[PDB]
């Protein structure tokens, strides 16, 4: 069997971090994101009977064997449920901007997701390839539905999955993503999610999370921008000081992270809708209604250090090809 | 001229913070603090009280003070009269060697010396206990700056239960802060509606309830003269106190870019073999926190760090003194 399917990236407006089940990813908190359409992985699976061990291209070239044993740990699920035991490779291509350093993990896995089990004959509904992405990244999770999509948590393997809050089209927010020309290689999420639990902190914002998925989720259904700003800056500076009181401290920020958070929260005060969002990176995510994208971008490509600015509209559903 | 009386007293530079009030008006803090006094700042200031003046007159370095620090000084003397029931109105002379413009806070050292000199000028022979519960209800971490050397805040929950004592005089330890002052740095919102934010942070009373744990740790390390374990509190600390101020409504940055770079260098500096560590005040300044004989090393690398105007080198001070100037 063989099938091709592509997914994309997502923005957290209410942030996953932390876990309750590490292996299975159920997450601590419930968490809501936005699909960036821009961006894209294409995975096509290709299971091939008696090859002995799983193969992982990537971007053309062999991946690493970390790579490897993750999507193949992966597929050994895909195989467990759907009792095939057939090895398979797995071709992955993605269009992101080089070196600037932004998450593939949903995108990948929310298409390895869809591409594999369709390969391998499955037919699974929308709920389910979310259980399954879930189990490769956390935030994949959110990548398999489309638009608005929030994450419930649950505690079990059955009850942790996402739905999609609201089509793309529903609310034409854009998300500027102002790239940091000096980028460091920052301790990677699955690691990070792991300390979480040495920070003092973690436990109060975890409790808190219901409160401040309501209030997005509101605003996302009610088109009610700034409600959803204020909340999406704070949302992401609680996990941010989650992750700076943690031991060892997890320092995301680069300086000129700082200066943008700043001056994104000066523009807004003084008449520019606008609010940003920071994942586990230096990068700045600049959430604004769209007919304001070129006056957000306009600012953020004046701010010394910004090496440029993607801009990224509300994406569909992972998708067969 | 019914009475006069000159003292002296150090700022300090908190390793555990006060941030958040349990009562504001009397400066009760939600949790305790420890500090060490700065031996190389110094705020003197001398209190004559005056039959014939209707109102309190604030002098500062040879000044007028502005409306706003008389109107505190004022409320702070009234708590004087009327513990001491005398109604006097008192002139204020005070001068300090702060650096100018470099954002140090005078405020913890310019109410201990103020309660030291106004209490002895009207008569009165305080404990240092009753000093330090007078000075913090001018401002709270002048409670710190009444005891001397390295000093612990009692949060309480009481008026007469909120005060410092000194845990280790001075020379206990030879630690020296060096203080990079930041050559950008704009007016930062006040401590004191800082204070007052600090309940809409959702991670304050985590804080707060966790505070125990990190001053039994920090104490320890000061009987202990234990770097390795004052230095990772007292970066962890900072950090949580910041965390509680950036998850505020409306959010408090008190950090400048290179308020990061030097964060993050100090730690590098640390692990790579130089015992020094970070903290900071409600401000971008940052405190780095090492045993005296690598103070020269930090402040070399310190002083080339772009951004930082200047560095500062203070040892441990003594308590609020009174002289006879
Ligand atoms: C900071 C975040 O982006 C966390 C993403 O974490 P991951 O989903 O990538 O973690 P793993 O499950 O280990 O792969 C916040 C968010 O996207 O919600
Ligand atoms: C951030 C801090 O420096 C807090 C100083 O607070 P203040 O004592 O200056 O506040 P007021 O009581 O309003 O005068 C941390 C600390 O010194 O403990």
């Amino acid at each position: 069997g063989q099938a091709t399917a592509i997914a994309h990236p997502n923005i957290a407006f209410i942030k996953y971090w932390g876990n309750r089940d590490a292996v299975l990813r159920i997450p601590e908190n419930g968490s809501i994101s936005m699909n960036l359409a821009e961006l894209t992985v294409k995975t096509t699976v290709i299971f091939e009977k008696h090859s002995r061990e799983d193969t992982l291209i990537l971007n053309g070239a062999l991946a690493d064997e970390p790579a490897l044993k993750r999507v193949s740990h992966f597929l050994d699920r895909v195989r467990e449920f759907a009792g095939i035991s057939w090895h398979a490779h797995v071709i992955s291509e993605n269009n992101f901007p080089t070196g600037a350093g932004i998450a593939s993990s949903a995108a990948a896995f929310a298409a390895l997701a869809l591409a594999a089990t369709s390969a391998i004959g499955l037919h699974l509904s929308e709920r389910d390839l979310s259980r399954l992405a879930r189990k490769g990244s956390g935030s994949a999770c959110r990548s398999i539905p489309g638009g608005f999509v929030e994450w419930i948590p649950g505690e079990t393997d059955e009850d942790s999955y996402a739905v999609s809050i609201a089509p793309p089209e529903h609310w034409a927010l854009t998300d500027c993503i102002a790239i940091l020309s000096t980028q460091h290689k920052p301790i990677g999420s699955t690691q990070g999610h792991a300390l979480a639990s040495t920070s003092p902190l973690q436990p109060a914002r975890v409790a808190d999370t219901p409160r401040r998925l309501e209030i997005v989720r509101r605003a996302i259904l009610e088109r009610d921008f700034l409600s959803l700003a204020e909340m999406i800056e704070h949302d992401s500076n609680l996990m941010h000081a989650v992750m700076m009181t943690s031991t060892p401290p997890l320092f995301y920020w680069e300086p000129v992270s700082l200066v943008i958070m700043k001056s994104v929260r000066e523009w807004r005060e003084s008449g520019l809708p606008c609010a940003y969002t920071l994942d586990a990176g230096p990068n700045v995510h600049v959430i604004c209604p769209s007919e304001y994208a070129e006056e957000v971008i306009f600012r953020l490509t004046s701010i010394p250090g910004v090496q440029t600015v993607l801009k990224a509209s509300a994406g569909d559903s992972a998708k067969l090809i």
